[PDB]
């Protein structure tokens, strides 16, 4: 066992995928990454949003000022390159990350060039299917006024570090975060929703949270399913009294919240069926979403 | 051209000095790291409080939640031996930093390991001797309830690079960084005093910035020096009507500032003697102080 791992335009083995220790991206958090799934079908391998997600890499870049020198869609095409040179054909988890790869202690980043490095790992389940508990945690999310908590920087996430080790160590299986302001925004890797007397909720943007691609999806997949939905703050006591809530992400896919402090939540009909349909939608079984799926071979 | 670096006890070249770029530490902001110079008076080379460095990288990995398996001592001869395996006999700048060599793309980083390396670097002077002209930039100081700005954690810095970035793009040296409370906290890299009717004054710990050990190196030499001190929070206007004010910092050492904002501030002989009782220190001059240099021959 020794995968590949694309890095600057060439398949390396993944020991020799290295950074020196003294990259400003190692020791000052510049950088910026995603999150990929790739899914076996039996039939074929699909890449979930490839386009959006390398897009998504740039937007991140330009909005911390980090120049990354590829398009998205020289991106794309690594991933799928990367992919076929490992010959898998199960499901993926695919870490794009780009980063400085010079040694430089001055913080004065300006006319540097980012490398890309893209690994793609066998990953399974993130969350238990059947529903997680929950911690609102001490920890507040990050704010946009001191860091671009909309861009997957990678020193941002310091912060989501802090929030999910605290809620795993007291025993859960997830962080809640507040804002700033108090209000429900993010777990510390996954976008949330709630339903609240049949409407689906999700904190707005401007809240401060990533702008996720689940997320997105979810909610074009509630306007074909016609569930009414609002992009509207959430406070605590309105998670508290959800009729449902559950989490998305790449990683995550669409788990249920069935505990949140102590309160308990039904596994909820809507979650279900959003979860049904999500599925659906990535093993290319849903035509309209086809658009949707890089097929790897 | 190719220096020795430490790396988990071994003298390695600078070029072997590498981590995996799926490391947590590289993803997620998640280390710790540090600033040590050492000096050469034409007799020897001292490295300035090097135990009080270690030690704050120790409280800098308990603060964040990091293990690093090392004791403040072991770090200390770690210096030690490494300025020597290079052969040194000049001013350098000393960057240990402490990560994850393992790939990771789980949040849960508990029960992890760090790697340590130290590195050591030729350096001169970091702002102009004579003064440097600041700017009060957009981003705020990032707030202790989402992440802990005392440590000095790598993750942290992404904030400073967005300040530093903005004050060099306008044309000037250093940033100025506010609190959420709107209070003068930091530069990107510095601590910041002023003087006001001659009363040297510095922004209490509380108000959320790095612990300096050049700060308090000159909280003693204004003790000694009779200069009365106040640990209070400055606000923009204070700062503006300062009689003098300066940055403090490993790398920055003592350094006037002559412009805020375009208010022009006199290079000040308060700011003038704390610069000049630094050197003497730094330089082994002064005996009392002797117990925070150490010989590296
Ligand atoms: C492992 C860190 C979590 C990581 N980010 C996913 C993620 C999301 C949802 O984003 P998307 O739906 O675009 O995936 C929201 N919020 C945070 C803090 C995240 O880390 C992931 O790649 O799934
Ligand atoms: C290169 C990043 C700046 C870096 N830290 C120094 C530093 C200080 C002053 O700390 P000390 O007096 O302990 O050095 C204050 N504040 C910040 C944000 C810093 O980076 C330095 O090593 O000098």
């Amino acid at each position: 066992g020794s995968m590949k791992v694309w890095l600057d335009g060439r398949l390396v083995d993944e020991e020799e995928a290295k950074v020196t220790v003294l990259s400003p991206s190692l020791n000052y958090g510049f950088g910026v990454f995603e999150g990929i799934r790739a899914y076996w079908n039996g039939e074929n391998l699909y890449v979930f949003r490839l386009r959006d997600h390398m897009e998504r890499l740039l937007r991140s870049a330009k909005i911390i000022g980090l120049d990354v020198p590829y398009t998205a869609e020289e991106l794309s095409k690594a991933v799928v390159e990367t992919v076929r040179a490992n010959g898998f054909k199960e499901d993926l988890y695919i870490r794009p990350v780009a980063y400085i790869s010079k040694p430089q202690i001055s913080l004065d980043v300006r006319g540097l060039q980012a490398s890309v490095a893209i690994a793609a790992i066998p990953f399974g389940k993130y969350l238990k299917v059947e529903g997680v508990r929950a911690a609102v945690v001490s920890w507040r999310r990050v704010h946009t006024s001191m860091m671009p908590v909309m861009a997957k920087a990678t020193g941002i996430y310091l912060n989501s570090i802090m929030a999910a080790v605290e809620a795993r160590a007291r025993g859960y299986d997830e962080a809640i975060m507040l804002n700033a302001e108090g209000k429900v925004v993010e777990g510390s890797g996954e976008n949330i929703f709630i339903v609240r007397r049949g409407v689906l909720m999700t904190p707005p943007l401007e809240d401060g949270i990533l702008e996720g691609i689940t997320r997105e999806t979810v909610i074009s997949i509630a306007g074909d399913l016609g569930i009414p939905l609002l992009e509207k703050s959430i406070t605590r006591e309105e998670l508290y009294a959800a009729d449902e809530a559950f989490f998305v992400g790449t990683a995550a896919e669409i788990t249920p919240i069935i505990e949140i402090d102590g309160r308990v939540l039904q596994r909820g009909p809507i979650t279900q069926k959003i979860a049904e349909t999500y599925r659906r939608i990535v093993l290319g079984k849903e035509e309209k979403y086809l658009p949707w799926l890089t097929p790897v071979y």
